[PDB]
């Protein structure tokens, strides 16, 4: 187990840390979704743009594959990295309903077979460290709960978690977050670098977000 990427995680969860009902994440807060947009798919410096040449990566497990919506099926202008024990690039794809953007998205899709530390090996390369700027890890269960764990948690840089205020009941799905400052079983303490003021869902999601940003030790 020699080095990995640094990457960080990106996820939206109410107070009881749920972030999925099965298949569906819950909500579609607006800004929410606006944020993990330009949060996972902009570059750093004025007016430059992502490029094949140069654009961040995701790494997902399948299951949150399964879960995109089919228009977000992949995650335009980003390396869509998905983790799976069994489906190959190939049933990845599968997942793709309209054929013809399918046989486009291949350029940016890339099955692992392995887990978060995998991925990271693979993005350590590098066709990988010029190609790629940055790397999130976005989802789901498991693999949230992996990137906290050794070795994985030893290159997270940040964790950009969003509130939703108005916690939701039907949360099968959660992300395992101790606190905010609590010396974890594993020995990890979160930091509150920074947090956003609340506001409030403009659409009849009328619900309340805030961009949080926590920090190893
Ligand atoms: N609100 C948010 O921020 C987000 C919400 N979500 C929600 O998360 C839920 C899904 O969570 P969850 O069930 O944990 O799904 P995951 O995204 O954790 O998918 C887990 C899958 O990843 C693969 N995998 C995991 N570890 C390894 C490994 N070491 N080696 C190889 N393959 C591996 C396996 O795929 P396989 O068995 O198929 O090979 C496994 O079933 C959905 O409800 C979704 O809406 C998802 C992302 C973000
Ligand atoms: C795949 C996927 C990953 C996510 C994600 C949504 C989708 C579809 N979210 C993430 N973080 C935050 N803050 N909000 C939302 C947009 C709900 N991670």
């Amino acid at each position: 187990r020699p080095p990995l990427r640094p990457f960080s995680v990106v996820v939206a969860s109410d107070e009881k840390g749920g972030i999925g009902d099965g298949g569906t994440i819950p909500w579609e807060i607006p800004e929410d979704m606006q944020y993990f947009r330009r949060v996972t798919t902009n570059l750093r410096g004025k007016n430059v743009k992502p490029s094949p040449s140069k654009r961040n990566a995701v790494v997902m497990g399948r299951k949150t594959w399964d879960s995109l919506p089919p228009k977000f099926r992949p995650l335009s202008n980003r390396l869509n990295v998905v983790l799976s024990r069994s489906a190959t690039k190939e049933q990845l794809l599968a997942g793709i309903p309209d054929p013809i953007k399918r046989a486009e998205a291949a350029n940016d899709v890339v099955a692992v077979n392995g887990g978060l530390e995998d991925a990271l090996r693979m993005l350590v390369s590098k066709e990988h460290t010029s190609s790629i700027e940055t790397v999130f890890c976005i989802g789901g269960g498991t693999i949230y709960k992996q990137a906290l764990c050794a070795p994985c948690v030893n290159v997270l840089q940040a964790i950009h978690r969003t509130v939703v205020r108005p916690a939701s009941n039907s949360c099968s799905v959660f992300f395992d977050i101790p606190a905010a400052g609590t010396k974890t079983p594993e020995g990890l303490e979160l930091v509150r670098e920074s947090i956003t003021d609340e506001r409030v869902s403009t659409g009849a999601g009328g619900k309340k977000y805030q961009f949080e940003k926590l920090v190893p030790r």
